[PDB]
Formats: C-alpha cells, structure tokens, sequence
C-alpha cells in the first residue's frame, strides 16, 4: 500500500475507491444468472450508500 | 495526467487550455469548407467564453 501511494500522487484516493466499486458490480454481475433478486436490491443498496 | 503534471512545472495549467483551445480551433477549421455557418457563430461564442 505505500509503494501504490507513492504513485498517483493525489488521485490514488479517487482510483481506489473506483477500483472497488467496480470490482464490487463485476462480483454482482457474476452472481446475477442465478440469484435474479440481486438486480433490484443491490441497485437500491448501491443507491442508498453512495 | 499524473506522469504529465510531473513535468511543465507551474505552467502545465497554461500549457492545457492553449492546447485545447487550439485543437477546437482546428476542428472548426477542420469542419468550415461544408459547414459556412461556423465562422460567425463559433466566433462570437468564442468571444463570450473567453
């Protein structure tokens, strides 16, 4: 985590934060063929906590 | 944008826009032989951007 912060000078907080997010939605999309509740909710969730 | 702001110094800033302003100019320049309504009208939004 130092050696990451000692690139990307001040916009290492935007990335990582944009890293997670959409590692977050990928898991999301790959669960989605099985478990069609998670469309809806996890849309609300999403919307709810940003 | 990192890697570009380690260079330039203070006037990477002023470097930017006069790089951008001159791209669009080109574009519009680039698009006049068809579109002759350019050269009026994109000039006097010009002069209200500035």
């Amino acid at each position: 985590f130092m050696r990451f912060r000692r690139a990307f000078g001040e916009y290492s907080h935007v990335v990582a934060f944009n890293t997670l997010l959409f590692l977050m939605s990928f898991t999301v999309l790959c669960l989605t063929p099985v478990y069609s509740f998670l469309p809806g909710v996890y849309s609300v969730i999403y919307l709810y906590l940003t």
